[PDB]
């Protein structure tokens, strides 16, 4: 329950600590390919995900709700080179209805993000 409470609302339901920094000022903008590797937990430790399970960077469109809300608001945090983690409680992951089976009710997430690349599509 520590890092900087990145949410807009102040609420702490997505709290960040850089690990490693990145290069450079520029974070990317809403509608840029983003390129990443994470992995990731339930704060219950019975389910880990990794994109190094298939040594394959993580692709998706910043902002577009493509990936949780935490994600959307964690990355764009990022510079290209950062290594972050960020704890997520429910409201900005997969809330009160989960996503079976992979996620229960009211889950609290942990990732471990770095950010490679971005462009502007
Ligand atoms: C709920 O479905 C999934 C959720 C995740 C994982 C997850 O929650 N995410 C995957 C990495 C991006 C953040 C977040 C997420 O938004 O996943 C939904 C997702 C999966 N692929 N995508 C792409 C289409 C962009 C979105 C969890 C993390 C905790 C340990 C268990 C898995 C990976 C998955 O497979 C890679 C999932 O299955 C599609």
């Amino acid at each position: 329950e520590q890092g900087e409470d990145i949410t807009s609302k102040k609420d702490r339901g997505v709290l960040k600590i850089v690990k490693r920094v990145g290069n450079g000022e520029e974070t990317p903008m809403i509608g840029d390919k983003v390129y990443v590797h994470y992995k990731g937990k339930l704060s219950n430790g019975k389910k880990f995900d990794s994109s190094h399970d298939r040594n394959e960077p993580f692709v998706f469109s910043l902002g577009k709700g493509q990936v949780i809300k935490a994600w959307d608001i964690g990355v764009a945090t990022m510079k290209k080179g950062e290594i972050a983690h960020l704890l997520i409680k429910p409201e900005y992951a997969y809330g009160s209805a989960g996503s079976l089976p992979k996620i229960p009710s009211n889950a609290t997430l942990f990732f471990e993000i770095e950010l490679l690349d971005f462009k502007g599509e």
